[PDB]
């Protein structure tokens, strides 16, 4: 099917830049009428940013479209329109700004201070306490299929963008686990169907959010994967492979305690087991660069905004069920 | 070193069309920039095509830095550039112009005589390396063209990862991503092993090699469109012919004096596992039914035999000729 394709989903928007996007988009589509999208995608992302909420409801639609669309066909000139749109995001958010490197100590300690300082949101303690409801829990596990099921696809651009053959590799064994290893059936993507299909929830591979925290959510997501400047992409994988088998484990506790069997709830158990690193020394190696740190900083402060803004949304609907 | 990177490598290029690519490649190139660099690309690329053999050399020239350089920072600007000369070349390119698919019995014929009529096994190059022929230095000049092929194929074979959305499929090239760089250990990785055979035979095995044959130029270029195009036929195929249709090189080897552990790179790749009993040959059984799938497939496999005969051709002349 192709709920999830980039024309579909632009005919559904009701909006003008849809069709000019589609257009750019088309197999034929000239120079001028994919400067002209990019040109108009770029405006359309300042004026949201400076407050226009329509504006910026609209950016992040065509955003998503763009940059999360599954039409391969169209990839290339999507993610060049999506770039356009990511020139503009990154004039607006916080810069690190270090006019010179931070020595790997108070990097580090940069580091740990961002993460401690500001994993408690009192919906993961409300979840890990094992107090929510049935459509609570359906609620947040809704959520956790759109932030898991293609996050092994923003890896293998950062996979990508890594020159160095060791480093390619590091990634390699990163996706070879998150695949199921020898095993298909046991892809990371997977194991979360198993357990959404547990609670009487389908686990649709075209899924599309309509939840605006979502869609900013997966949209930062991709960019910082994406980007040249590997940083941002760092900034992303470090985090999410650090605050995993925490949580994780805790989940697992949690969905025993709702009624779901070990072999239902194993996602959240191969995690306690296979992410606790080797992949640190691709950070610390990078360190001694400002440039690197100004784009690693950076973009874990962006991660973090756009996270908040998401777990406060989902605590907002699973309150709200 | 910068060697392999694009600013560096366009310089050295007396193109006048070097000149308006390396702007679009600028941290500030506008639109028009980049939409010129485009056109001019490919303008050169069609008059190569239709028997300009210095529009020819030039555009491969262009082509290889655009798409294989190692500066990520110009990559995507770069890509978007190869495009517009992949589409010249795949416009001027002869093609398999079925209308109908094949049965998956006449396809798998097709391939059958495609694979007989290339007889790779009975290429001089191959032939002169298997019987013991090679000296010291007709065997180094075989192994530093080995080099390019393998070195970065794993890149390749990424990009063919990144544009399968189903994930059974992402996962299939996830396992060949894992095998050729070393599982557990990247030391063992298939460019790190060939490494080995190469200081082992007294040649410097440069992770940042730019080649200056033409023929090979050629078929780097071939091979990274391939795997990199929207429609995967055309990277399927050249990964079927490569990983699931070495033995005889690995004897060679050990006949002329390398060790076990030094040529360990050509023991790893031995296989006796017929091609359709691959896991991965179900990537290419499930689009057979398709008419536009068979016609990338054909045209892509027809175009890689051409590139890799020439290629292989050049080799054999430079072997002659040490
Ligand atoms: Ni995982
Ligand atoms: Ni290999």
């Amino acid at each position: 099917n192709t709920r999830n394709f980039s024309l579909p989903q632009l005919q559904n928007l009701p909006i003008e830049e849809a069709r000019i996007v589609a257009d750019a988009l088309a197999v034929h589509a000239t120079s001028r009428q994919i400067d002209s999208a990019a040109s108009k995608l770029a405006a359309l992302a300042e004026a949201g940013l400076k407050g226009d909420r329509q504006a910026y409801a609209a950016y992040q639609q065509l955003l998503y479209v763009l940059s999360l669309s599954d039409d391969v066909a169209t990839a290339q000139t999507r993610r060049w329109l999506a770039r356009a749109i990511y020139r503009v995001e990154e004039r607006f958010m916080p810069a690190a700004d270090l006019s010179r490197a931070l020595s790997e100590e108070d990097f580090q300690k940069r580091l740990e201070q961002e993460i401690a300082a500001q994993e408690r949101h009192p919906m993961s303690q409300y979840v890990f306490s094992g107090s929510a409801s049935r459509a609570q829990l359906q609620v947040f596990l809704r959520h956790q299929w759109f932030r898991t099921f293609r996050l092994y696809r923003d890896a293998a651009d950062l996979l990508v963008n890594l020159t160095d053959v060791d480093e390619a590799a590091a990634l390699a064994r990163y996706l070879y686990g998150e695949l199921g290893e020898e095993d298909e059936k046991g892809s990371h993507p997977r194991l979360l169907a198993k357990l959404l299909e547990a609670i009487g929830l389908e686990a649709d591979f075209q899924a599309v959010s309509t939840m605006p925290e979502e869609i900013a959510y997966l949209n930062n997501r991709a960019r910082a994967f994406r980007h040249a400047e590997v940083g941002w992409g760092l900034a992303v994988f470090y985090i999410t492979e650090l605050v995993v088998p925490g949580n994780h484990e805790k989940l697992y506790r949690a969905l025993l305690q709702a009624g779901l069997s070990e072999d239902q709830a194993e996602y959240y158990k191969v995690h306690i087991s296979l992410v606790p690193k080797r992949e640190w020394q691709l950070i610390a190696r990078r360190i001694p660069d400002v440039q690197f740190q100004n784009a690693f900083l950076t973009s874990l402060s962006q991660h973090f905004r756009v996270e908040r803004a998401y777990y406060d949304a989902i605590w907002e609907e699973m309150q709200s069920v």
